[PDB]
């Protein structure tokens, strides 16, 4: 069974994850739309891994819907409104973390550490509870981002780390629970550049690492659950391996043609000189 303080303590994850994470997208709005060197340029085409259309439902019963165009110096149409989904799901992502006692008492140096190393991951981790494996599309309520059929097909789209790691994810079947404990371990990462409580973060780490093996051996006896525990924490070492490709993708790409928000910004360290 689990003890008092593993009980207690998923019940404070899933307190904060009920009141900050808005599953329907319903203050998502008011985003922005698209319209109706050499060698930096090519590596920047690695935007064609994560190829998407786009549909927004409309409340009186309408259907927009947006493919986007073929490459060639227009790849970027797209930027602006990802740029305001991600913005959006960091703004819960933070006030995920800030609700959580845990990471309340750290000092102000060391959640903003913790912030910046961990956004990208657990806007993932939320991004994969919406995620339909069958269609391959991102259900965030009126809008739905459908990853575009290409050649290889499902096979093809396994290739991009993101899209397989979303696939993987999604076919361990989770409870609730179990997501908002791997938000918790990557939010609480001992290893990320400039935090300084590194014993208490690790201790942290620990105590959520424990409270999820134990949660998986008292409520999946099942033979499919066998080793669920190790090939979560193998996702998650996968998970932070994306994280810094991404990033240096995102940094390269926002280097020629600039589209961070103020608050990406913040989280990727740009100083605004
Ligand atoms: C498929 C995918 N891809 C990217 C992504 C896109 C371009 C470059 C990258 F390096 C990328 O990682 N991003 C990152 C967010 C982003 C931030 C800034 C601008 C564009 C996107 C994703 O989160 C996802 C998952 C997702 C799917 C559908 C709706 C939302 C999210």
């Amino acid at each position: 069974g689990l003890t008092e303080e593993q009980r207690m303590m998923i019940r404070e994850l899933m307190d904060a994850q009920m009141k900050t994470f808005d599953t329907t997208f319903s203050h998502f709005k008011n985003f922005r739309l698209p319209g109706v060197a050499a060698k930096w340029s090519q590596v920047r085409k690695d935007l064609c891994s994560l190829k998407v259309s786009l549909q927004l439902r409309g409340e009186d019963g309408s259907v927009w819907n947006y493919k986007p165009p073929a490459d060639s110096k227009e790849i970027f149409s797209l930027l602006p409104h990802m740029a305001d989904m991600s913005t959006y799901m960091f703004k819960g992502i933070i006030s995920f973390a800030k609700v959580i006692s845990y990471f309340r008492d750290l000092p102000i140096e060391d959640q903003i550490s913790l912030l910046k190393g961990a956004a990208f991951e657990l806007c993932q981790l939320r991004f994969n509870t919406v995620f339909n494996a069958e269609t391959g599309t991102w259900e965030c309520g009126r809008l739905s981002y459908c990853l575009e059929d290409t050649a290889g097909g499902f096979q093809q789209l396994l290739l991009e780390p993101m899209l397989k790691f979303h696939y993987m994810l999604k076919k361990l079947q989770l409870h609730e629970e179990e997501y908002v404990l791997m938000q918790a371990i990557s939010l609480f990462s001992p290893d990320r550049p400039g935090v300084l409580q590194h014993r208490v973060v690790d201790q942290l780490q620990e105590q959520f690492a424990i409270t999820l093996k134990s949660y998986i051996e008292c409520n999946r006896p099942q033979p499919a659950h066998r080793f669920l525990f190790l090939k979560i924490m193998a996702m998650l070492t996968e998970l932070r391996s994306i994280n810094a490709q991404h990033t240096q993708r995102l940094l390269r790409i926002q280097d020629i043609h600039p589209f961070a928000t103020p608050l990406m910004q913040e989280l990727f360290g740009i100083t605004g000189s």
